[PDB]
C-alpha cells in the first residue's frame, strides 16, 4: 500500500451525510458532515484533504458524486488519480454513539469520533495510533 | 513544540477565514465560515485537534474564544488556550481567485499551494514536509 492512497466512502446517519477519507496504510481518518453527496461538496472535500496531506490516489465507491465534472476537475487541479470502483464505517458509527450524548449536533459528535479514532493505540500498549502511523509512513526526512 | 498553533481570522468579501498556523513548520489549516461565532470556532478547533497533535493554541483576544462551547471543546480535546505565513495566504488567494467562483474554493487552493510549495532550491522542504518531519521525529 503506497503512502498516497486514500479510500473515500460515505456514511449516512440521522438523515445526514458523512464523507470519510481513510488513509489506507495507517487507518488515519478525516471526515465532514455534508448536507448531501453533491459534486460541489465532494470536490470541496477532496480539495481540502489534498491541501492537508499528500494525496496521490483516491479509491472511490463510484457514486454519482464522483462522476461529476466538478470532482474530476478538482482531482486534475490537485494532481490526484481518481480510481472509481476499486474496493470502518461500522467503527466510526460505534464511536459516534459513544460520544453522541455529549454534543448538541451530529457534526460535533462526528469530529469527536474522528479524534478518538485517530488517537487510539492499536495493537497493545507498545503499539501506535493511526495519527502516529500516518506521519511515520509519510515523513521523508 | 510540535504541538503549538496560532489561530487568526481574516475578513474578506464579507465572509471570515479562520487560519491555523503550525508555528514550527508554517503549515496551515483554513476554513471559510459564514461568521466568526463561538460555535464555528469550537468546531474548527475540534477538527484541528482530531487531525494533528494540538497542545496549545495562541489566539487574538476575541469573544469567540471565550464562549462556553469553545471552552468545552478545548477541555474535551486537551487544548490549552494562550503574520508572514498569514498575509502570504492572502497573497496566494489573490493569485488564484479567478480560477474559482466561490471564495471557499480559492481559499482551499491557496492552502494547497502554501503547504506543498518547496521553499529554497534543491535541498528544500515544503511546510507540509516540515510538519510531518517535526512530528514523526518527536514520536
Ligand atoms: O465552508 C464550509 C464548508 O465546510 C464543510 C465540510 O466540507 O462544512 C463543515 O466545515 C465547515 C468549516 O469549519 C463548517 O462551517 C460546517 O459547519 C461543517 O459542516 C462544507 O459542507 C461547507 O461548504
Ligand atoms: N511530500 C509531502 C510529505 C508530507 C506532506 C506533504 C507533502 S503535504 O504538503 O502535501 C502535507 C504533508
Amino acid at each position: 500500500s503506497s503512502p498516497g492512497i486514500w479510500q473515500l466512502d460515505c456514511t449516512h446517519l440521522e438523515g445526514k451525510v458523512i464523507l470519510v477519507a481513510v488513509h489506507v496504510a495507517s487507518g488515519y481518518i478525516e471526515a465532514e458532515v455534508i448536507p448531501a453527496e453533491t459534486g460541489q461538496e465532494t470536490a470541496y472535500f477532496l480539495l481540502k484533504l489534498a491541501g492537508r496531506w499528500p494525496v496521490k490516489t483516491v479509491h472511490t465507491d463510484n457514486g454519482s458524486n464522483f462522476t461529476s465534472t466538478t470532482v474530476k476537475a478538482a482531482c486534475d487541479w490537485a494532481g490526484i488519480k481518481q480510481e472509481d470502483g476499486i474496493p470502518m464505517n461500522k467503527e466510526l458509527k460505534k464511536i459516534i454513539g459513544q460520544v453522541r450524548d455529549q454534543a448538541e449536533h451530529l457534526k460535533t459528535a462526528v469530529q469527536m469520533a474522528v479524534f478518538i479514532h485517530n488517537h487510539k493505540r492499536k495493537g497493545g500498549i507498545g503499539g501506535y495510533s493511526a495519527g502516529e502511523r500516518i506521519v511515520d509512513i509519510i515523513a521523508t526526512d
